[PDB]
C-alpha cells in the first residue's frame, strides 16, 4: 500500500484536468494557517490557492498547508512571492507541482518560470535536491524522469504590458495557463482598481478568449459570482470564486447584523 | 497617553455589559489563530470566545489571540480546558479577565472557580505574578487592589446534576453568569446532543429564566434567529451566535456548490 | 470525492487489524516534528506512536503530525502524558481514535480510560466539540452515531500491581489491547530498566499469553528481531519495533564511526 | 465602534508627527517577539524599530509586533531586509505605514522605494491585496484612496557615496524622512565603525542639517545619551536613542555584577 | 570530544555550588524567549529561572531555553506550574535538573516532589524515558545509575501553613533547597503582597535562618541590594536578584523619560 | 567563566581544521528541527551543514539550529538559499561562520560571496549589525577587529560553466574551500544527475586534486560510501557522508521490513 501510494503521488491532477478541458473552480487560502487549510479542503472546492505573495505565508507553512491538504480531493496551487528562481525551487522541493507566477510581463519571464521548474535539458532546476518532499525522501518511483511532465505552470498577466505581450508568453512551450489579475490591470489601465468598467472588461473577456483559443487555460479571481458565471462561459478554466479571508470576514458581518438586530429588537 | 491607556486598560467591559443587563452578542473562536482572531474582533461582535477546551488552544495561542483583539471593541471571553486554579491561575497571568469554567457540577465547583480569580483574603490567586501581562508587566496603576472587581466567571452547566444543582450554584458570590450548553445537556438527558426536543427546551429555558431571575447573566451558543430571539426575551444575556470553524465551512460549501465544483 | 472522503475517514484501520488478529508493527515517534512524522509515515510500518508522554508533544504538534501522516497507510496511535480524561478528550478532539493509556494500574483506570473515549450513555466524552477535527468540522456523516464503536483504547501495564490486576483489565469492556512496557516493569521489579532477566522476562511471556487469550491484543516496544518472533509466536499484536530518535542517533553514530570522525 | 475603530485605524500618526516637525524618541526592537515587543510599547517611546534587516524576524513576526503594539500610543516603524519591491509590498500588506529602507545609494533608488509604497499612477503598489491586514480585511472605508498619504518612507543614508547623493536624495517626493547610519558610515569612510572621529561627527552632524533644511525630517540611532541630544538640537525628527537587546544586556550585566559584588563581599 | 562532552553533561553544577556553600546569584526569566534566553545566559548570573508557572512558557519552550543556556556558565532552574509529577517527568525528559517547586505546603507534598525526580527504589520516575534529552538520547554512560544524585529539588514556601510546617519539609530527604516567596507569604499573612511589613520580613528572616541551619539552601527573590545582603548574611544560597520582564520595562521607561518622550 | 567563554566563541574550529589539511567528516540537515540537530550533534561528525536552500529553513530556524548545536564539538556550516548578500549578512548577524554558497559560476560570484562577510576596508558587511548574536550581543571583546578572519567561505561549483572557471575562482582570496554537487553535474553534464559515469567522475576527481593543489579545501556531498573515501585519498577536506532525512528514512524502511517479515513468518 505504500508502493501504491507512492505511484499514485506523482500525478498532477490538477493539470490533467486543465488538459482536458475539465473548468476548475477554486478559494483563495490567505489564512496562511494549516488548520483552516484542511478545513477548507472539505469543503468541495477543485483547488486552493496557497498565497505565499499577499498573505503572511512562506514557503514552511506553505509545507504544511500542503501536508494539510494531501488527503482530500481539493489540489493545491501554490503563488510565490515573485517570479524567482530560487523561491520557485524551495516551493518545488517541499511537493509544489502547480505554480501561479506573479507578474509576468513579457515572453522572457514566461519561459524563465517554466526553466525554473524543470530539470536539464529542459530547465535550470537542480536534480540534487530530489530527495525532499518532492520525491517524498526518494521513495517515489522514477521520480527524475516523471517530475517535468507533472509540473504545472500558471502565469500572472496584471498591467497592460503584459496584455500587450499575451501573444508571445501564449507561445511558451510550458506555459499551461495564463490568469488574469482584474483589480491590478484595472489599476494599470487608469480605472483605479474597479474591474467593473467597460474597458476593463473587454480586456479582460478578450484575454479569456485568446488563451483558449491557444490551447492553454485561462484563469481569474472574481468574488462577484455573475462574472465569474461569465468568465466561465467564455472558457476560463481556473476560476477562484473566493478568498477565504474575505468569506470569514462577510459571514461573521452578517451573522452579527442579524443577531445584533434581535438583541435590538428586545432591548431597544 | 501610556497612563491613559493604562488607566483604561483595567476595566472589565464586558462584566460592566452584563451588570448593566445589555445582551451581548458573541462568536466562538475554534480557529487557534491570532490572525482569524484579528480579522473576526472587527466584525462587530460584543464578545469573541477563544476556546481552550475544545480547540488547540494553549495559553500561549490565548495570549496571542488577547494581543490580536486588544484594539477592538469586541471583548475576549476565555474557556480553559477544566475548572483547574492552575489553568486558570495561567490564563488570568496572561491577561484574562473573563473566564467560562467548563463542566461546573454544583455550588462547590463554583466556589473554588471563583476562588482561584481572587487575591486573598477573597481566593487564592497568587499575588506573585501580578507582574505578568496582567497588569501589563506591573504598570496599570493599583492593579492588586483592582484586579478582583474585574474579574468575570461565568460557569457552565451541562447534566442533569448541575442543572438540579442550579438554585445554589446561583447563590455563590462572585458567579457572574451560567451557560447552558445545549449539546452536552441534550446529551446527558439521553438526547444524543440534538437539542430540538420538548424536554431539553424546557429544561434550557427554565435554566434561562432561573439565571436571570436571582440576578445573574444568563448565556446560551445557539444558531437560529427566532430561537435567539425566545432565549433573549426570555432574559438571556450572552448569547454566542455561532462558531468559526462551522461559519467557514458552511459559506466555503455554499460557495463551492453555487458552482458546482 | 468529499462525500466519499468522509464516508472513509470515520474507520478506525488499526482497530479492524486487531480485531482481525493481524500483527502490527510499529515505530515510536518522539522527534515532535510534523516533518519527520510525514517521512516517517512512508516508510511502511503499520502503526506510529505520537508520544505525549516522554517527548516534547503537546496536543497541538498531535494534531499537526496527524495532518502529515493522514494521507498514509500507516495508522496513528497517540499516547498522552497520563490517563486524564481532559488530555483524552482534547486529543480525541483534533482526531486521535487510537490511545496507549500510559499507567494503568487497575480495572477501575481502565474504565475510567474507556469511559473518557465514549459519548453517553457508554460514557463521558462531551458531544459538544464533535464540531473539532474529529468529525471533520461536522463533515463525516452519522459521526456521533459512529464514533464510540471506531475508539480503539490500549492500556499500558507497567508495574507489579498493574500485572497483579491484570485479570481485571482484562475483564473491562472497551480495553482493546494491553501494551507491557518492559523497561519500566522490569524497574518496578528491582532490575533497574534491564528487561534482560529471566523474572522479568518470564512476567512479560505470560502476560503476553493472558491478554491474548483473553480475547485482547497485547503489545510491546521491543528492538531485537528473534525477541520479536517469539514475542509474535505468543501472540503480540501491536509491536512498536523501535525509536525514531534511538534510529537516527545510531544510524547516524554508525556512519561518522565509519570515516573515523 | 468598530466604525470608529476603522475611520481612526488609517491615520498614520508617526507620519503626522514628523510633518509637524514633533521630535520622536525611538526605541529599535531586535528581540523579535511579540510578546517583549507588547511589553515595550508599554514604556512611553513615540516609535518603535521593528528590525527585519539585523534581527530574526520576518514577515510573519513584523505582523505579530504589529498586533501586539496596536493598542498602545508608540508607533511602529518597520525595516525591510533591503529596498525590495516584492518584501515592501509583503510588509504593506500586513499594515506597516512607516519604512525604514536600508542601503538607499542614490535619487533613483529612494525613487523605487517610495514608488513601492504607492499604488498607480503615483507607484507600483498592485490594488488586488489591499483586502490583506493592511485594509483590514475591507473595513476601512475609502482604503485604496486614502492609502498612498498615509504612507511614510524613510531612507536610510550609511555610505560616502549615499552621503555625496543627498542632495538629489532629498529632491525625491516622497521621501519623508533620511536616516543616517552612523557606525556603518564610519566605517565607509576608514574609522571601523566608531563614529567618535571629527570628519564622521562633521558628516553626520551636517547631514541632519542639510535634511531638516530642506524639509524633512533627519532621524538616527544613538546610544550615546549626549550624542543623541545633540542630534535633536540640530534638529533631528526620528531619534532612536536605544536597542532593546543593547538595554536588556547591559541592565542584566550591571544587576549580576552589583549583586555579585554582594555575594563575594559576604563570602571571600 | 563526544566522550568528554557527555561525560561533562551530567553533573549538576547548581546542585554543587548549593552543597559547598556558595551563593548563587539568579535572574528570573519571564520573557518566554530563547533567543532572550540565551543573551541573559552571557550576563554573569549563577543560575536563571525559566519560570513554567507565572509566565507563558510550556515543556516545548523549556526545551529551547535549555538549549539555549546549555553551553553558557550559567545554570538553568526550572519551576513547574504544579508539583504535578506527570509535568515534572516531562520536565526531566526534556533535560531538567533542578526543580523549582511551587506551593509546597507540607513535608507530604515535599516527599511526592523528590519521589517524582527520582527512580525506583528511590522514587516513582519513569525509566522509559531515559532516552529522550535528559540522557542525551541514550549517549549520557551510565545515565539511570548517575541521574538520581544530581537531581536538585527545591521547594517553594509560601502560606502561614507552609512555614507552620517548615521543620518537617526541612526533614525531607531530598529537599536540598526552600525557597521563599515574600509576595505570596505578605499576602496569605494579610499584607496585599507588600513584604515591607516587620511582620512579614520577620517571618521571612527566620525560615531563611533554619533552612541554613538545617543544612539545606535557603533561596528567595528579591532586588535591593541591601535586603540581599541581609539575607546572604543570614545564610541565603540561591537568591534571585530580579526578573527580565521586570528590569527590560525599568530599562525602556528611564530611557524614554530621560529624553521627555 | 563568562569571560573564558567569549573568547572561546570567536574562533572558528572548522577553518581552522580546514587550514591545518584535518579531513572534517560531516552529515547534511535537511529536517530543519533544533530537535534532531541537538540529537545530531552528539553522533560524532566534525561538521553539520544547515541547509537552508534545499530544505525548509529560514534565519530564525537556522538560528535554533546554532543554538542547539553550540554546546557540542561538531561544527556547524550553513548553506544560504543563494549568493545573496542580504541573505549572507541575516545568517552572519544570528552567528553563523562558515557558509557553503550554492551555485558559483565564476570568479565575480565568489568573490562578491566573500566580500559579503567581510567588514569594510576588505569587504560590504555593515560593522552596525555587529551587536546580533554575532558578538554575543557586544560581549565578545574585540569582535570587529576578530571577525573578518574567522568567517569561513566555501562555494559551490556544479555546473560545467563553474568548471570552466574554477582556475579563477581558486584564485579569489577569501575563497577557503570548494564545494562539488556531484548529482547537479552529473546533469549539467548530460548524464541526467547519475554522477556513477567515467565523464562525471574524471571531472570531480580532476576538480578535487585541482582545488587542493590550489591550496584550498575540496569539499563535496557523497552518500556512497566507497567514492566518499575515493574522494578523501584525492585529498577531498570536508566530505559529507550522508544526509539525515536520507539516513532516516532508510533506517527506518529497512527496519520495517525485517520486522515485517517477522510477522509474515508467523502469520502468512
Amino acid at each position: 500500500t505504500e508502493n501504491l501510494y507512492f505511484q499514485g503521488a506523482m500525478e498532477n491532477s490538477f493539470k490533467a484536468a486543465l488538459k482536458a478541458g475539465r473548468p476548475q473552480i477554486g478559494l483563495w487560502l490567505g489564512l496562511s494557517s494549516s488548520y483552516s487549510a484542511e478545513l477548507l479542503a472539505g469543503a468541495g472546492f477543485d483547488w486552493l490557492l496557497i498565497d505565499g505573495e499577499h498573505a503572511p505565508n512562506n514557503v514552511q507553512t506553505v509545507l504544511t498547508q500542503l501536508q494539510a491538504i494531501a488527503p482530500y480531493p481539493s489540489q493545491p496551487v501554490v503563488r510565490p512571492s515573485w517570479n524567482d528562481p530560487v523561491q520557485i525551487k524551495q516551493l518545488l522541493d517541499v511537493g509544489t507541482q502547480t505554480l501561479l507566477v506573479p507578474m509576468v510581463q513579457n515572453a522572457d519571464e514566461a519561459r524563465e518560470a517554466v526553466r525554473a521548474t524543470r530539470y536539464p535539458p529542459a530547465g535550470i532546476r537542480g536534480v540534487g535536491s530530489a530527495l525532499a518532499r518532492a520525491s517524498r525522501w526518494n521513495r517515489i518511483p522514477d521520480y527524475l524522469q516523471k517530475a517535468n511532465d507533472q509540473m504545472c505552470v500558471l502565469v500572472q498577466i496584471e498591467t497592460r504590458e503584459a496584455m500587450k505581450n499575451l501573444p508571445q508568453i501564449l507561445d511558451v512551450e510550458g506555459v499551461d495557463g495564463v490568469f488574469i489579475g482584474p483589480a491590478d490591470l484595472s489599476a494599470d489601465m487608469g480605472y483605479a482598481g474597479n474591474p467593473q468598467h467597460p474597458e476593463v472588461q473587454a480586456a479582460i473577456e478578450q484575454a479569456i478568449v485568446q488563451i483558449r483559443e491557444s490551447g492553454k487555460a485561462p484563469g481569474i479571481l472574481i468574488a462577484n459570482e455573475q462574472l465569474a458565471k461569465r468568465y466561465l462561459e467564455l472558457g476560463a478554466l481556473f476560476v477562484a470564486v473566493g478568498v477565504d479571508t474575505t468569506l470569514l470576514a462577510r459571514a461573521a458581518e452578517a451573522l452579527a447584523a442579524r443577531f445584533g438586530a434581535q438583541a435590538t429588537a428586545v432591548k431597544p
